[PDB]
């Protein structure tokens, strides 16, 4: 199976996984029952900005999410990610719908990464930024039902014409690997920020958004939709 | 008095004022005192590179100090710099010796700052880079002994002729002011690396080198010589 | 007298002093009379946004405003900035009204500069971000009629009560002195963005808005204002 | 055919296609013949660096080389590049020996491209720098004979422990597709730069060293070695 660190938006509480009784930020490793939460209000139909980094240093995943005019839900995680991911690996979003859903528009997305060895090198770094998406994004790795839309958003789970459908699953990664490590590093870092747009007819939304860093040739896993949110293949 | 964060590389042990009983590096919370510490060698005569970084989320304060195919130091300090530093700042190095002495030459010097608020702004942010330093730098403040020799090295602390000098103290901060939080914050960040070159003819170096963010008008203190590392007016 | 480069978006026509018979984005090159223009249409209200870059191998000035969903409107001038600017600078925007008038709003304002000396650093470089303006912006030097308004607009001309007012002027500079040539220099270059909004009650709009380039110590020139932008004593 | 941009450093005068009597840095645009040079001198065994920067309203593709110490090689030629290249592609170096041979070591490389659309967005960038290589780089396609050795420098040709190789060709391009135009573009801009070694025993050097920008699925073209520096299939 995949190896899997994440930041999920999650719209649904599925409490028998796990889920606290409320929608939440969380931070996944290596597992959909999420190591930390933090209480997060979905505001319909809003643009919403989820922050995250991280330094090796610092070990001390942390992940915020605001609305305009609003205030913010913040989480975050001691973690040695060096001790669990690769050393190489690639960075993206991921959705998911079932019984109830909404809509995973992504309107921009910008991801950095940095890792300087002792040498004294500035030794190895990218940077990318999407404020909207190509109709024809040669530079990501579209699975599942992602495609981007003819306004340039990226519509993570499908959407047929304004309206958001149930058991949908997608995801988007970045197409070259990121190096994260390395044996003469000392210090790697990250830092990702992505705009969205989770809208649903219903009184209650489903599934949720995701950030995540997995192994470089990470798939969507079979059976991952709805509350596994792309990530997982189960619920362990 | 000015408040002080500052990250210490402290090249000379003062057991009278807590320094733990070896050349460390070390996180200075409005104290002279050090909040955490972590053991560090110094290798006289080679070039240092030193990483700090913090973000408003995490809430972490740390710093890492190597040399070339050897192992770091790295501390860390769990801190809420918004609540103690003021909304707009300064940014600086300095250094001092004593009774002994060295050099505080640096090398280079970075710096990033990023204040994100609600609105979703990528709202207010600053990043410099000095590679070497002009003869005459026109956008850093150069206080007491501090001044840039004709190699477009910054020496912190009095050098004739090869020789470091005693009692000497200096600070170049860089000219403009910082923006750390505002009132619609969301995460503010920032992160700073510099490389160095500290060598001293005596068996024992002193006293080290410190970067540092103050109120903007910061100035060196009275007394603020050798140990107390041109940061603060006493050892409290 | 200072010395100015600048790009303008010119509002108003004054043929007596070299404008074309329309709305224009000029280069200026030590005069208001432009060394270049473009034809360009002011949209009443909307929000725009110009691009400046420069480099010093390639030695040409080039500017270009555009409008959402519309054509933009560019403009390019063979000019060697280095001998002509002094090797410390500082940057700007101003603006200007006479008797007509406009509000000169800038929403938003990005600039980088890089120096690359041969040895072979990445020698000195400034990046500063405003995606909005504090209410008390302590890294600006605000001139003239400039200030900051309770959206974080800055407004470079007087705007009583959503209302422009006729015969203001004002600039805004960035704090810090940037280091655009060196002795040792092999390449210098810079690029800014900002984004305006210009509106006016009247048929006709006056006067405009430049981005520019000084002496560290320039100010607003006696006897600047309306058709000369705040940037020069006459138009010569 | 592929379709190729490219900054040559070309060590070896062949005068039956093209060049000049000497040592050149050169533009090449769809073919070996360079459209501009200049002269330049290599100075056997020591690092170079090359900085290469163009813009869509400028329209200039500029190149400069220089040694530490020593005075530079520039060259510049006015070409729209966005009529010339597909709105997809990748970057790269490459390098080339054939009867005459050196070492075409690249020590570091940095790339930066942004594309700005008019509503107003950063609508998209990459930024890359390595300052060394992998020992196994998932992030670049590596073409013909390069690799990276264990000091962590990628040898474009073949160097056979200390001594460079005849008739070696070698590429190295990003693994992510850089969008460089769209329809709804208003500038786009790239900058890239690179440190090199190019050592020879031999009296003569030869053949060179390119950055260049092609189709995305670019190879090494069949009858490309020598003086045709691994871009090109022929010297038209
Ligand atoms: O989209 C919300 C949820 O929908 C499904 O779960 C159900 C939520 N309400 C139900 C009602 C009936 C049945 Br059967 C099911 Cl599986 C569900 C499943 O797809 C869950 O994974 C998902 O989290
Ligand atoms: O530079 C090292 C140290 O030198 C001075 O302290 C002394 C170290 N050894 C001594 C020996 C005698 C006397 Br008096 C003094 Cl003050 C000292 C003081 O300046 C200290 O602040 C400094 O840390
Ligand atoms: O704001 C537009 C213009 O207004 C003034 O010029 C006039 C434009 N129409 C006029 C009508 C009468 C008189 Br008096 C004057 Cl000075 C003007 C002057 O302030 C000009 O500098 C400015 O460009
Ligand atoms: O490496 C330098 C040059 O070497 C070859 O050309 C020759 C240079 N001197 C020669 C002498 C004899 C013969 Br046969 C040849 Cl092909 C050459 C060819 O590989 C050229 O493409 C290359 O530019
Ligand atoms: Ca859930
Ligand atoms: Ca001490
Ligand atoms: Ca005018
Ligand atoms: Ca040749
Ligand atoms: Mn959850
Ligand atoms: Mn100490
Ligand atoms: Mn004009
Ligand atoms: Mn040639």
């Amino acid at each position: 199976a995949d190896t899997i660190v994440a930041v999920e938006l999650d719209t649904y509480p599925n409490t028998d996984i796990g889920d606290p009784n409320y929608q939440h930020i969380g931070i996944n490793i290596k597992s959909i029952r999420s190591k930390a939460t933090t209480r997060w209000n979905v505001q319909d139909g809003k643009v919403g900005t989820a922050h995250i980094s991280y330094n090796s240093v610092a070990k001390r995943l942390s992940a915020i999410v605001s609305y305009p005019g609003g205030s913010s839900a913040t989480v975050s995680y001691d973690v040695d990610l060096n001790n669990i991911l690769p050393e190489w690996v690639r960075v993206g979003l991921s959705a998911s719908t079932g019984v109830y859903k909404e809509t995973n528009t992504i309107l921009s997305w910008s991801f950095t990464s940095k890792l300087k060895t002792n040498s004294t090198a500035d030794a190895q770094s990218l940077h990318f930024t999407f404020n909207q998406f190509s109709q024809s994004p040669k530079d990501l790795i579209l699975q599942g039902d992602a495609s981007t839309d003819s306004d340039g958003n990226l519509q993570l789970t499908r959407v047929s014409n304004g309206s958001p459908q149930s058991n949908s699953v997608g995801r988007a990664l970045y197409y070259a690997p990121v190096h994260v490590w390395d044996k003469s590093a000392v210090v790697a870092s990250f830092d990702a920020t992505f705009t969205f747009l989770i809208k649903s007819p219903d009184s209650d939304p489903a599934d949720g958004i995701a950030f995540f860093i997995a192994n470089t040739d990470s798939s969507i896993p079979h059976g991952s939709g709805g509350r596994l949110l792309g990530l997982f293949p189960d619920a362990n």
